[PDB]
This record gives structure tokens, sequence and C-alpha cells, in this order.
């Protein structure tokens, strides 16, 4: 594991944490103990090194005694390694307790600490973590890579008038005996996950009950809507549960954040937490709900064993996401959206150039930030991949029989690429010369699109290709013959899908995207993933009106496939490139620590 400064799992693997902590929104550190269950696994082990980042460790105990650790050198985004000098050699197999008392900084880049009047009501502060993927680091001292597996529980004191949530099942509340004025909210994770996988939100939070095994929390004044956009919970979870096999975390429940949670979703097990920008109205921005819920499968249960095979979390994540789809609304619906995807794929290839090395498959982060490599890539190509080998051994129904197997294979454990490779040469033996037509070396290895574009069904997908080329072929005297009831027929869906064609040729005339909203009236669309392509397309196409507007969505919810490409885009251009840089840094300090970071560069401020 590259992106970790930990001993490796064939060195010594924590089977548990059990974490108790403050939450100090006056200094706005977490202040406790982490004690690590470690189990060595060579003979002799006198020392062990822990990740850790911007953490200042009080002290260490074993056996009731301190002992010796030294805190190695910053190296940038790794932060600083933690050799603990162990009281006692251990044999392979032994287990011991070790109890780190440490203090996170107000810098943590796992952590938004969010003054009151950044929240819904106005009253209370509140706190939220993101730990993938190697941000886990910088809340407690771990070996923080996805290669190693713990249970864990956990006690968290909090400001008596507010609620603590994690990553795990709830498990009762007390006053803190030490101080009245506060709460202790207990916590435990019975399933073996790795780090990245641990959250912990603390605010002014409500939970409305919306199926049998799920509640939605937020603040008071989100509650309402999104129990009606998501009640489509629980049959999604259903028909998961039949394509991967039994729901093995208890809880699904449902976290709606402030907006500037910087991701869709993070697949928290028990706890999913989504963007407040799902929150359309109307239920049609569900696929990141089925993709959250099928990470419970997938990278959940089996997980990639360091981040340079990400892919196998997240294809095999769309690809169930996709079936999910495919079931409540059809098979041509999944081919609409998988075919998106694609060009979703084309879009981040043409971002990156061809020859890219994040455009690979399994990349090397050696060197490289995550979160600087982070895109489609990993999603598009894998499901890619995935839906070309679906089409190759003989359709939707065998191919669901492999994943299924795959995950029972897999489960609890943590895989390389190769695993997911010799196990798909297993299952499907009998068509092993089937599988050697595949180009392997292209397909994970080599930088740019597939060798190989599978085949989509194109009918929900035809209409939006229609009106893009009228738009994009149409001179000033076809301007006319444009008319509101051009989107008639159009799912929200299909109106996403136009503008998404229609932005990969961007720039059009200004007079055509003035037209546009003359005549379509998409100022009016709230939906999120509308707005983006509209004013991403208004911005490109040199539009000026569009400019407070653009900086208002960038800047008044924080999700980074938004808020990152409308900066760029008020950046590329001339009249809004100073108040773009402008309001980045007037906004900067109350930003997603890693959000404001990418942004920074993405402007070169
Ligand atoms: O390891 C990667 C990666 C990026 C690109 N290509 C291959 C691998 C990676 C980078 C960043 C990362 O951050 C997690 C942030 N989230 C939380 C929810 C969706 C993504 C996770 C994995
Ligand atoms: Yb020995
Ligand atoms: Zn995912």
């Amino acid at each position: 594991d590259t992106c970790s400064l930990a001993s490796p799992a064939s060195v010594c693997r924590t089977k548990h944490l059990h974490l108790r902590c403050s939450v100090d929104f006056t200094r706005r550190t977490l202040t406790g103990t982490a004690a690590l269950t470690v189990q060595s696994q060579e003979d002799n082990l006198r020392s062990l090194v822990l990740d850790t980042k911007d953490l200042t460790i009080e002290k260490v105990v074993i056996n009731g005694q301190e002992v010796k650790y030294a805190l190695g050198e910053r190296q940038s985004y790794k932060g600083s390694p933690m050799e603990i000098s162990l009281p006692i050699a251990l044999s392979k197999n032994q287990e011991i307790v070790i109890e780190i008392s440490f203090e996170t900084s107000p810098k943590s880049s796992a952590l938004q600490w969010l003054t009151p009047e950044q929240t819904s009501g106005k009253e209370h502060p509140y706190l939220f973590s993101q730990c993938q993927a190697i941000h886990c680091r910088a809340i407690l001292p771990c070996q923080d890579t996805p290669s190693v597996k713990l249970t864990y529980t956990a006690e968290v004191s909090v400001p008596k008038e507010l609620v603590a949530l994690m990553s795990a099942i709830r498990d009762g509340e007390t006053p803190d005996p030490e101080d009245p004025s506060r709460k202790i909210y207990k916590f435990i994770q019975k399933v073996p996950i790795p780090c990245y996988l641990i959250a912990l939100v603390v605010g002014a939070l409500e939970s409305r009950q919306i199926g049998p095994r799920t509640l939605v929390w937020s603040e008071k004044e989100q509650v309402e809507k999104s129990a009606y956009e998501f009640s489509e919970t629980e049959s999604m979870l259903k028909i998961a549960e039949d394509l991967g096999g039994p729901y093995v975390w208890g809880q699904y429940d449902l976290l709606v954040l402030p907006p500037s949670f910087p991701y869709g979703g993070m697949e928290n097990p028990c706890l999913t937490f989504v963007t407040p920008t799902l929150l359309a109205g109307d239920k049609s921005l569900s696929n990141v709900i089925a993709h959250e819920i099928s990470h419970s499968w997938t990278g959940n249960l089996v997980t990639n064993k360091t981040w340079d095979h990400f892919w196998l979390n997240e294809g095999h994540t769309v690809y169930l996401e996709r079936h999910i789809c495919g079931r409540l609304f059809g098979e041509k619906f999944r081919h609409f959206n998988a075919l998106g995807g694609w060009g979703e794929l084309q879009n981040s290839v043409k971002t990156f150039g061809e020859t890219h090395p994040f455009t690979k498959l399994v990349v090397d982060l050696t060197d490289i930030d995550p979160d600087v490599a982070y895109s489609s890539v990993p999603y598009e190509k894998g499901f890619a991949l995935l839906f070309y080998l679906e089409q190759l051994l003989g359709g939707p129904e065998i191919f669901l029989g492999f994943l299924k197997a795959y995950v029972e294979k897999f489960s609890y454990k943590s895989i390389t690429t190769d695993d997911w490779k010799d196990f798909l040469y297993s299952y499907f033996k009998d068509k092993v010369d089937v599988l050697n037509q595949v180009d392997w070396n292209a397909w994970l290895y080599s930088p740019g699109l597939p060798p190989i574009k599978p085949n989509y069904d194109m009918t929900l997908t035809n209409a939006c290709i229609a009106l893009s080329q009228r738009w994009i072929t149409a001179k000033e005297d076809d301007l006319n013959s444009f008319n509101a009831t051009d989107l008639k027929d159009l799912s929200s869906h299909q109106l996403n899908e136009f503008l998404a064609q229609t932005l990969q040729r961007a720039p059009l005339p200004l007079g055509h995207i003035k037209r546009m909203q003359e005549v379509y009236n998409f100022n009016a669309i709230n939906n999120s993933e509308i707005r983006f392509r509209w004013l991403r397309l208004c911005i490109q196409s040199k539009w000026e009106d569009a400019i407070p507007l653009a900086l208002k969505m960038a800047t008044e919810q924080g999700r980074m496939k938004f808020t990152r490409p409308l900066f760029k885009d008020l950046a590329a251009f001339d009249k809004s490139h100073d108040q773009a840089v402008r309001t980045y840094q007037e906004h900067k300090a109350s930003m997603h620590p890693v959000t404001a970071m990418l942004v920074g560069k993405d402007l070169k401020v």
C-alpha cells in the first residue's frame, strides 16, 4: 500500500478500535483515546508503525504503562508516520491493546466544522467526517489502508442538545458523567471494515422512518423533503439483496448533510451520507442511492486492497446500481444510463488527455494524492469493462451469477485486480476461450478510452441526440422553430442527456443559448444535474447573465462534481475570471478542506 506509512498487514493487523472521544466545538478538536487491538503477523515483533496526519499525541499506553513512540517528518498528504516501541516482543498471532491519547487539528483534512450560520437551523454548529480515501489518519492514528479490516466500538461526548451518529449500530446514550452539559453516544460496528469506512456526524439532527430498516437523518428543515425523495430505499435494498445476497449490516440509514458535503454519497456502513443536492422534489437523482446501497456488497464486503484497485469498488457498484435502475424502470433505461456513462468517460479522457496515467483503469498511486487522481474513470471505465464482459459471456442473467458468486467468494476480504481476474477465469472456466479474446493489458493498464465499445440500446437516447443536433446545426434563421413543445416527451433524464450531448460540443453561439433560455426557460429548473450542465453551457458559450447564477451554485453547495468545474469554467471566461478567484478567496476559509485545496489548485492560487 503505497498511500500508507503504517506497518503492512504482513507485519501486524488491527482487529478492533475502541474510540472514546469528545467533540469540542470551541476549539474545533476531537480529543480522546483510540485503543487498537493489534495482532502480530510475525515472530519477535518489537516495533509497529501507524499512519497519522496533523495529530497531537499526548501519550501511548500498553499494559497500564507509558511507552516510547516517535513521529517521523511529514510526507505531505500522507502525513507523519508514528513508530511505537512495544514493551514486550510479540509472537506470531499474539494480540495486544495499544491505547493512544490524541487530539485532532482544526485543519484535519477528514473533517469539516460548521458555524451555526452554515447550517439550516442557524442555532447550532455541526461536524462531519469524510475518511475516504486516506483521511482516517487525520482523525486517529491507524493503519490507514483498506488492506486491513477491523471492528470498532465508540463513545462520543457532545453538547447535550446535539446528536452524534456513526457508521455503526446505535448502542444507547447517557449524560456525560464528567460534564452535565454533555451526552455520551455509544456505537458498535460488529462487521469488520476497512478504516476508510469510519464516519461521524454531530449536529442538531432529527430522524423520520421511511422503511422497515431505514430512518432518514438531517436537520429539522430537510427531513420532510428527504423522506419523500428517498422513499424507494427499501425497495432498492430488496432488489440489491436479490442481486448480491443478504444485507449483513443490520440497518440502512441515510444522513442528509449540509450542502458542503463534497460527494454525491459516501457508503458509510449502516449510515450512508448523501448530498442535499439529491433533493430534486421528484426522486430523479435516486441512481445515487442505488449506488450507495450497492456498496454494501461491492467495496464494503469485498474491498479494494489498495487504492490502485479502486475500480473494483466503483466498477462493480455502478454495474449493480444500473441493474437496480434496470429492474425498477426497465432494460432500455439501464442501456440509457450505461451509454450516458460512456459519454461521461469521453469527457474525463478528453479533460485529462488520452495518454494521462489517471485514465488507466488500474493506476499507480505512488506519490499521488488520491484526491488529485479522483474522477469518473474508475467508475465508467470499470463499468464499461463489466458491461463488455456481460455481452461477451452471454448476458445480464449470466454475468449476475458471477457477480453474486464473486461477492460470496471475497466477502470480508480485501482484493487486487488479479484476485478479481483469477476468480473471473475460474467461474467462467468453460469460457476461457472467450475470455482470452479480451485485450487485458489494454483494458487494465493502457490510458485512454477502452479499446472496444459495448453495444447499447439507443431507444431512449435518440430523441436527445436528435434535439441536440438540431441546436448545433441550426443557423440564425432556424432559431425561430425551437419551441417549448420540443421538451414535451422528455423525462428529466433525457433533458439532462440533451444538455450533456450539447455541452460536449460547447461553445455554441450566444444567440442559440439566449434562444434556448427564451423557449425552454432552463433558468427555472432546480434539478441540480440539469442546472449544472445548463450553467456550464451558458458560461462556455460566453453568456454574461449566467455569471452570477453560476457563482451562486458554485458556492451555495459544494458537491465537487459541480463546484469544481463551475469554478474552472468561470475562471476560463475572461469576464468572470476575476470574480471567480475573488469569490474563491472569500469563501476558502469556510469550505471543506479537500474541496478548498482542489479548487485552489484548479484555479492556480
Ligand atoms: O484511489 C483512488 C483512485 C482515483 C482514480 N483512479 C483510481 C483510483 C481514490 C481517490 C480518491 C478517493 O476519495 C474518496 C472520496 N469519495 C467519497 C465518496 C465518493 C468518492 C477514493 C479513491
Ligand atoms: Yb520467537
Ligand atoms: Zn462509489
